């Protein structure tokens, strides 16, 4: 069990090593070579720690005439690239130590999928459960006064984002206290925050973003005929299997997408229990009965089968549980062929030294959970250019749709309909539901597939170039340290 | 030896017990009793902590070609009142433990002397003598915008000043970067810092502001025949001895001052001597030797006395010396009645509790060092007013003082000088210097002493209000939080 | 009875029409004569109505989970000077017809003295018992917000300021909601209202300022042998009576300050009773007995004496009363000499056209009443220096009176007291409590005693150059008239 801070600043050196051997020849800079080495040795120095660490100390009142004191955090990370986005924690673990941590995990985990804004993280000592609803928003809306009022919230500079135990409902209450205090001069003031219900500027399609993200991450290497091959698996999901730890948001989500194309369910474990049909689960079914139930624990159709269920025979992991939490007390005993996390950092550093050993592919978690990241980019595009995705281009689109296929009939009618006949060139009866029913949505799922594969394209790269094999993990942070240093080096890192 | 934050972290509860049993009965509220208790129980936990903890990082490049990476960090203490002022120390032996003390220590030695603006601190992990001229200013130029991008810096927010190994040049950097970059468009750009030197917007006198500080407010308790008595000494400085530790701005400026008064200085402690001549010395005599010699170690005319200056036999300590300097190790051996702090918490607060019981009036730091902060104070206001200090006025009331005399010499002419006599009617050659020469000087000097004196009159009302006794310091911290109070309490302590 | 705003609609053409006739022929423009004419004629048309008239409404919730809406309004009248101030009136009669009117009073009301910003009123149908504490803050600081987001609030634009129902606290609820929403990077934040308490901004001697308005008024005229011959009177207050209408603010504090001088109050008549001494009543003695009393109805040292208090037989009448007050009905009983407006409006203009035939001086409202209007000028500017008045020279100037007295000592001395004796020059025993009670009350107390004073002389003047006799209130219009009007005159007033 290692801190999760050092884990992080650990895969920083892990990849800063690797990348600077080629890093500094790619300098066409007019200076010695010990000089290129000492401003490559030098930028990373930059890059790893955390540039800004705010904390604050709130006079909330509660309901019953009690004042208290509130200790909030927020750790801005980056500036090479403004906004800075980054989700908001209520919990009693928040700890400033673990904020600088998550906030330079955000600082790569949007670097490695080409989304601008930088990387931050807030935190607020405070346990949701303890406080009625007329309290979650006395602290909501202060919590954002007292950081608005120094630069830590705004269109331009940060952009706050949902968390655990902070949801749809808290977004409002951020993006109200801020586009009528401060940001009230400013057009975009509701482009500052993400994860906003649909009624007030959020994006269709959201719910499902870390579903679809954790689908397509996987998805461009299961069908990676160079990689299945290495590990001993076949392409595509033909008659794979899956299983899921942690059902929830990610699990559910990605339950649905990937039993959509062949795959297969079998375990599915939580916090609270776990449940196991080699033969599937149905994902609908099983979405289904934890909405009365509340914890699948007891589900009809699928037998109880309890354990570890990192150890589930099965071919690929998608562990959405806590941190930290396959480690090695269970590492050699992993039955799985893939490792998909769907969390912040399943895998303790030393797993993966394990994992190489035992020949597996571990996709990471810069990659996989980037997901929300990139709708929660694509919701910050909404809200700054004020109208919904598509709607000039819905209609003027599908008349282009009509008419080609209307070119196509009559071309062949002057060739062979000249009979008198016909040939009714239609719309299959597929694509005539993504006419009829076309919406945001399915631009926000587009954009997103084609993010997760452009840059999956790009961690493959990296692996060849710097020779990693399975090493994905290692590679995908070479790629993010490359990219946030080719945004210091030619900005004249210094404004002197 | 404790830790300075736990100090005055002790003295908030310390005072905070006694104020509130009176503090309760003074609202006329409509409310009950138990939540008027649970009214003031709570706005001083509120009080207590530091509101704001920024902490930075910086990309700094030494003139050899080397980038590293600067550690800084500022603490707004209380928001009560803007802006916020507090000193820029330079050194290693910075802590964010240790600026939230200062922080607050400001909050309130500047509310015992009904300075508006707040209290802060900023520091930076750097030891300034490793550092070339070109790369302190790479580093205060950088150090400012990083903070100003954050609301830390400016005349309305924050106005940061000088400290040890921060002199006038560095306030120079700072409101030059301001007053360019972010500040440009305000028109009191060049009021976002105190301290720079004359030519850019500095107050005359300043440099002796400490000094007038020390001397006035001893003044105002050695001249109170009702302390004097209860101690055992005479009121007036006539045949009085005062010894000062830690010879440098704070200990000459007040040696001048107090030995133009009759007072003798006997000694004169640093960390690397100590001087003694029960006959004295005199001031200019010893500040000239340190000019030359740069270590008074060796003076002339008064022969070498080593030892532990605290046990020096004298009336009146002054300890411009380190923090926590004075400690039960040797304070049953103060040999002097009054104490008189001239820096930042020499008293370890176990020797307040010994000197209560030595009948010893050990006069506090909050009030005697308030000194710069009140001048601080006159030149954000003189940078604020974009005018020096009496300019309108030295010559139109010069003028209305030669017609008064003029005026009663021509009105005793009428009764008396009818036998064709005259009475020249001329100012003294004391009251002619001061009009001859006339300066802003002369009001800041001014505008000290009635600061000084007003405050220490409500320092005195309160140690008989809740009958502290020679306890000053506990009167000024219950001064300072009462008068903190008032401002959240009539002000809607939440935005709500 | 009239409307409230055709009165102070009609005291307008009955000035325009008299300074016209002068008013076109100090124009050294070129022009015709009948272009001049029609450039006064016109903008006449243009300073009679108000500028600016919002109206709001506003989602408010009680605390017994009930929302309600609330209506409010503000009207500047005028925007040749900013800011304009004015106060805001919690009430039900309120009316966007009665505001527009007391806006207008206002832009002239500080015209006769000139006090630069312009003429406002602010007015939330609502009335106060109504409403716990916690709701009307809640009511404040959002009738503050949805005001201020409209350039209706703010140190340059429009300053609120405390009214009958509306107190010190409301004025607190505003500036702090003001300088945390929207004027938090404004440095005059605090700026943007007055009569604050003084532990935020304060001046201090403002509960007494319409006290030392209605004052300094009267005394200005009483003082006037050219006038006191006219009615019947003597100069000076000596063997004078006066009574009061109305005790409160206005009332009570007028009530000292006359009686200071010699002046003996027989009457005062409140809303609820009457009382009557023709030996005279004391001041504080009947101030105290309201403290536990509530109302002085029964007051033991003086006899209980019912009706109409404006028949009284007096020299000096002073209604604080409702406005409308005196009218026909009881105009030919008034047995008194001087009638002198506490109030705004209690002369319908018909007793004003009866007064000139009983031969008596009505002293307007427009220039008694000014009082507050000015110190809530000097309250303005305050907050705008971020000083109290005099702190940097009270001792400055403390010290230049003792050299002076010591000046005519030493003279002395040279002359006379060459016999060894000594001529102890001292201050008196009051210019004594002037020194060492020296406070920025004495400075307000003081600019006060001047406005009035210099601006008082201004419509003597005009009484002579348009001979109005005792119509002073018309000579009051005509001075307010006048310079509004080289305000637009001189300035273009379209901005074409």
């Amino acid at each position: 069990d290692p801190n999760f801070f050092k884990m992080v600043e650990g895969f920083f050196d892990r990849g800063a090593s690797i990348v600077e051997d080629k890093l500094v020849e790619d300098l066409k800079t007019r200076e010695t070579e010990e000089q290129k080495r000492n401003r490559v040795r030098s930028i990373l120095r930059i890059i790893k720690p955390c540039n800004h660490v705010l904390s604050l100390s709130f006079p909330i009142r509660r309901d019953d005439g009690s004042w208290e004191v509130i200790e909030g955090y927020r750790a801005q990370h980056s500036q090479h690239r403004t906004p800075c986005k980054g989700g908001i924690r209520y919990s009693t673990d928040v700890s400033v130590d673990e904020v600088k941590a998550l906030a330079s995990l955000m600082t790569y985990k949007c670097a490695v999928v080409d989304v601008p804004f930088g990387g931050a993280k807030a935190g607020v000592k405070i346990n949701p459960k303890n406080y009625t609803d007329n309290e979650l928003e006395k602290i909501t809306r202060r919590f954002t006064m007292e950081l608005a009022k120094k630069g830590f919230i705004g269109p331009g500079v940060d952009v706050p984002a949902p968390d655990m135990s902070t949801g749809e409902r808290e977004m409002s209450w951020i993006a109200d206290t801020y586009a009528s205090t401060i940001g009230h001069y400013d057009i975009n003031a509701h482009a500052c925050v993400t994860g906003k219900p649909i009624s007030q500027g959020g994006i269709h399609g959201r719910i499902s973003a870390t579903g679809r993200g954790v689908f397509h991450g996987i998805e461009n290497f299961i069908n990676e005929a160079s990689y299945m091959s290495i590990l001993g698996m076949t392409p595509g999901f033909g008659d794979k299997t899956f299983v899921v730890q942690g059902f929830g948001n990610v699990g559910l989500h990605s339950m649905r997408y990937l039993h959509r194309f062949g795959a297969k369910c079998i375990t599915v474990g939580e916090s609270d229990g776990s449940i196991w049909n080699p033969d599937g689960i149905d994902p609908k079914e099983l979405e289904d009965f934890k909405l009365q139930h509340g914890t699948i624990l007891g589900f009809p159709k699928a037998k109880i089968y309890e354990g570890s269920i990192l150890e589930v025979d099965c071919d690929i992991l998608i562990p959405a549980a806590s941190e930290k939490q396959l480690t090695k007390s269970n590492a050699p005993r992993v039955k799985a062929k893939i490792i998909a996390e769907g969390a912040n950092g399943p895998t303790t550093p030393e797993a993966d030294k394990i994992f190489l050993e035992r020949n597996i592919m571990v996709i990471p978690d810069l990659y996989l959970n980037a997901g929300g990241v990139t709708v929660s980019y694509f919701e910050w595009l909404n809200n700054l250019n004020h109208v919904s995705y598509g709607r000039l281009t819905f209609k003027y689109e599908r008349d282009s749709n009509y008419h080609l296929l209307m070119s196509v009939q009559e071309s062949l009618e002057r060739k062979f309909g000249k009979h008198g006949g016909t040939i009714p060139i239609v719309p299959t009866a597929e694509f005539q539901d993504r006419i009829s029913g076309a919406s945001e949505k399915d631009i926000v799922h587009s954009g997103l597939a084609y993010t997760m594969e452009r840059s999956a394209r790009q961690i493959m790269r990296t692996a060849m170039k710097y020779n990693l094999g399975l090493d994905l993990r290692t590679a995908a942070y070479v790629n993010a340290i490359e990219k946030v240093f080719r945004v210091y080096n030619e900005a004249g890192v210094t404004f002197t």
